[PDB]
């Protein structure tokens, strides 16, 4: 077994390879999106972790999409998350935070003055946020139509994540990781589907990756290579973003750009929660021979899937998410081969401390 050796990534060393994965809980307070002392003990709960990855953290107020996610912005939110990573380093953990804009899977009801959110081009993503009601709790709504960034505001999206890092850094974040994944903003340029611009932004994937390369150079400059990873999922369907007619190619490209960064590590995110075809070997080969960060694998794993793609020299770890929303000790059950706790789907989204700190370890 190799889950339980340590790996270097980055800036910093891992105990193991069993991470947890960036998990959106929308537990925030409203007005403000400010983290929790209570998501402090979940995250603490989970210290044992490799690597914890935050759930996705606005770069600003016009990153939002969902209500009850934090941002990583205002004074507020870094004041809260440093209380937060202090607690996961108390228990000699390490925290990631993964940072997002959500573009085009938002609502105008929870933008700056309740405006159209904005993407690459003025396309709805046909897919549903999360909101909170009148007593505050989270409904599924139908995606605004957003506008198209003017070209004259890119340069301002890319500041946003530089600044976010600025304070992320502050905040007290081991790393931090970029969210390019998912049908979100960085995404929307990615891919053709969600990107008809006819400027240096569209395009050519050379043009589609713009976006994303110009926030990895920034975010480098501002703290270190070491201390960037990325989250792509740049094969299939999310969210109904697809990766367009030549998905291989382009990510193959996007990868080996990443690679000259020298960035700490690339975090594959596989499958949606429906499933797909399987990662051939071939491209994980070929992205394995064009990277030389370390690569975490994720999507419906399980400790053996992610033994074997270890012990081939094609990953270095593992992400789980939902064994980590029900198993704060996941380490020690995969260890031990211990069972895994009954997960409790109707408490992912929004609540309280109930389906949130109360599952138990063993
Ligand atoms: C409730 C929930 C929230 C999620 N939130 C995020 C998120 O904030 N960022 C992200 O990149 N992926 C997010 N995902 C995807 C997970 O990180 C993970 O890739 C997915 O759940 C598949 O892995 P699993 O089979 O180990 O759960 C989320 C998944 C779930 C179920």
């Amino acid at each position: 077994e190799k889950l339980f050796t340590p790996l270097k990534v980055g800036a910093v060393t891992a105990p193991n390879r069993v991470f947890m994965a960036p998990l959106t809980r929308l537990r925030s307070i409203e007005p403000g999106d400010i983290p929790t002392p209570l998501m402090g003990e979940y995250y603490r709960q989970r210290a044992s972790a490799g690597l914890i990855i935050s759930e996705a953290t606005q770069i600003s107020a016009q990153a939002k999409g969902y209500a009850g996610a934090p941002g990583l912005h205002s004074p507020e939110q870094i004041a809260a998350w440093k209380k937060i990573t202090a607690g996961v380093h108390a228990e000699d953990g390490r925290i990631a935070v993964q940072l997002w804009h959500t573009g085009r899977i938002s609502h105008s009801s929870i933008q700056p003055g309740g405006q159209a959110p904005v993407s690459a081009s003025a396309l709805n993503a046909n897919t549903r946020t999360s909101l909170r009601d009148e007593n505050g709790n989270a409904i599924r709504v139908d995606t605004t139509t957003p506008r198209a960034l003017e070209l004259d505001e890119i340069p301002g999206i890319v500041n946003d994540f530089r600044q976010a890092v600025a304070n992320a850094r502050e905040a007290g974040f081991d790393l931090v990781e970029l969210h390019s994944a998912h049908g979100y903003l960085l995404h929307q340029f990615l891919s053709p589907s969600s990107n008809q611009r006819t400027d240096q932004y569209g395009g050519s994937v050379e043009n589609r990756a713009r976006l994303v390369l110009e926030v990895v150079d920034a975010v480098c400059n501002e703290w270190s290579a070491d201390r960037i990873g990325i989250r792509v999922s740049p094969i299939g369907t999310f969210q109904n973003v697809d990766n367009g007619p030549n998905e291989e190619a382009d990510a193959l490209y996007l990868i080996e750009e990443l690679a000259k960064r020298g960035i700490a590590y690339l975090h594959m995110s596989e499958t949606d929660l429906a499933g797909g075809k399987p990662y051939s070997e071939a491209f994980r080969q070929k992205v394995r021979e064009r990277f030389h960060g370390v690569i975490i694998g994720a999507g419906a794993y399980t400790a053996e899937k992610a033994e074997d793609l270890i012990g081939k020299g094609l990953i270095d770890a593992v992400a789980f998410g939902r064994d980590y929303i029900a198993n704060p000790d996941l380490v020690a059950r995969l260890q031990k081969k211990a069972e895994l706790n009954p997960q409790r789907p109707e408490s992912f989204s929004g609540g309280g401390a109930e389906g949130y700190t109360d599952y138990p370890s063993l």
